[PDB]
């Protein structure tokens, strides 16, 4: 057949209520330490814009939602990264509280290839000292043969 | 610039139906072993909310899903968790299918450390076994060196 | 306690409008190389439906999308895969854009079956390898022993 494992998804975040079938339209989100409260600010962490080049820009909390329940900065969508997993809260326009998470981990692709590169090295490098290793053995255990040999 | 590959995410799922942009209000999920029918209660797995301060309450089957899509119990919004990926059928309110999928697996940020934990101490073992393996190497080098001499 | 680190959810994506909360109802998603246009059929990667007994079927792009916001083919609901992250752009009924994403990554379980096959296999490899080289080792000093008793 074929191996193909990687699903075709849709990785921007809505965000809608918890009681009905809306968007939280004009929401706020606060980004925090994990198991933390993130309304306060001293909880909360750097977020950044990441823009289309790949580069970061940090940005100002509280996050703001869309009519489509997206995450929007200066009238445009935006995907917003942390260096770390987060605690997160999201309030709707009235100011109540519409879900609470202690610590939420999703990884870009990026991530994936830095550990798929990590990993490559690593294995290389073990390896690379193993085949060291025997060489070192095998140049000993010829040096025990010619012993052997001239002692009888 | 910065690497911060963690994104800004919504890990709370919600369901809906479909063929219409609609939630599956009122519905029902039913979750088993891999590629099994859930309904059958012979093929189902245990499920458990994770409460707040990390604990498991295992609950009865099926998940109930709100107005919002997402699944509740006593009236509250909770995280069902499983021990192993599952299969999983969603029924609507009316016992009309709305989908299955024979195998879903998606970890919580908690598998993610114990996983980086658990790596973290096996390549500490192999680098250990690895240094002893060549300090026993130059102790039989330095051992093969005076017997060299010994004997001329 | 319990360890129970997998979290039900909905793998089955929806796609939804950028500016209101509404499917992006009989639109259209293309897929191509990551860091690509994949309108541009230069750039399109090949695209399978992935049945239910496990095979894949290549499908034409674009993929369409439901009045729900989920993608068919031939009436059906589908799950689309990819072998290789893949960039995506999504177009409404209208023709005009309402997304692009550049690199996109996310793996259905069985891909983490085969890391998890792999990464077993090669910790054996890697522990069977450095018993081979202590039991190397071992004999070696056994044969020094011998050697210096030999020799006084």
């Amino acid at each position: 057949d074929i191996t193909a494992n990687v699903v075709v998804s849709n990785p921007r975040p809505i965000f809608t209520e918890s009681r009905s079938f809306k968007a939280v339209a004009n929401g706020k989100i606060y980004i925090g330490q994990i198991d933390t409260d993130p309304v306060n600010p001293a909880n909360q962490i750097p977020v950044y814009i990441e823009n289309e080049d790949g580069s970061h820009v940090q940005i100002t909390q509280p996050l703001i939602i869309n009519a489509a329940g997206k995450i929007v900065y200066n009238g445009q969508l935006v995907k917003i990264v942390t260096v770390q997993g987060h605690s997160m809260a999201i309030y709707d326009a009235n100011g109540s509280q519409v879900d609470y998470i202690a610590n939420v981990l999703k990884y870009d692709p990026d991530q994936y290839s830095i550990e798929a590169d990590k990993k490559f090295k690593l294995i290389k490098q073990i390896e690379d000292k193993i085949e060291e290793i025997l060489s070192k053995i095998y140049h000993i255990e010829n040096e025990i043969a010619r012993i052997k040999k001239l002692i009888g």
